[PDB]
């Protein structure tokens, strides 16, 4: 399991879509952060509120798609891929921007992650991954933060029948214990495992051993490798 950088996690979301059409697949360069997830979603489920009112969007145009093919995504999209880049150092967006721009140059993980938020707007589920288990803060805290989000959420996209978006915090345990380079993998595996059943507890099945696990983990980048070998680059699926 070699390092999952941007560019990979974006090209194995364009393949996510073309499986699962619901999924928006969201650019991870600039990526998210945890200074800015919250607006970045916020943003994102405002202009899918335009887009079902024939209305301008607002936010920002991605860079690898065209304004019409955008229109559509927002349309169809019933779940949000948020990739977010942490590192424990920097204490701004512009900072954490900073340091992945240096941390690519050194060519090195450092001490850096990447976190997945799932926005599924179907469920009205807020999923919180994080491979190391409690990398940012405790999953207890990051829980109650996400429930006050959840509830921002809850004014900002309405359901027809005022459900209430819940919480979710995946791993109950580290995840990658022996490895510090298969952290986007996990993201994208986890990711997947929950399209292909958002009521999985796949995290709770794996294996004990942490080769095997890792070896099952490298089984699927492989899967994923072989399938985007002939997918455009840096073009987003049309919807
Ligand atoms: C998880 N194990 C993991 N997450 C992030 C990185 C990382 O950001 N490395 C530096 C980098 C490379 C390419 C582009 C930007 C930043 C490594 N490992």
């Amino acid at each position: 399991v070699p390092a999952w950088d941007s560019d990979i996690i974006f090209k194995c979301l364009c393949y996510f879509h073309t499986l699962y059409p619901g999924l928006i697949p969201l650019e991870t360069f600039p990526p998210a952060t945890i200074f800015n997830f919250k607006q970045k979603i916020i943003s994102i489920l405002e202009d899918k509120k335009a887009v079902l009112r024939g209305e301008p969007i607002k936010g920002p145009l991605p860079i690898c798609c065209s304004k019409e093919n955008y229109r559509r995504h927002l349309q169809r999209t019933t779940l949000l891929p948020v990739f977010m880049w942490y590192h424990p150092t920097p204490k701004t967006l512009s900072d954490t921007m900073q340091t992945m721009k240096q941390l690519a140059i050194k060519g090195s993980v450092g001490a850096s992650h990447w976190l997945l938020v799932i926005v599924d707007i179907q469920a009205r589920r807020l999923v919180y991954f994080d491979s190391l288990y409690n990398y940012v803060m405790p999953p207890e805290n990051m829980k109650k933060e996400l429930q006050s989000f959840a509830q921002q959420l809850d004014q900002v996209y309405p359901a027809y029948d005022s459900k209430k978006f819940s919480v979710k915090i995946a791993a109950k345990e580290v995840i990658q214990r022996g490895s510090g380079s298969s952290c986007g993998a996990w993201c994208c595996q986890f990711l997947h495992w929950y399209l292909k059943d958002p009521l999985t507890d796949a995290l709770n099945d794996l294996p004990v051993d942490s080769v095997e696990r890792h070896e099952n983990l490298a089984s699927f980048v492989q899967a994923c490798e072989a399938a985007v070998q002939d997918l455009p680059e840096l073009s987003w699926p049309e919807a």
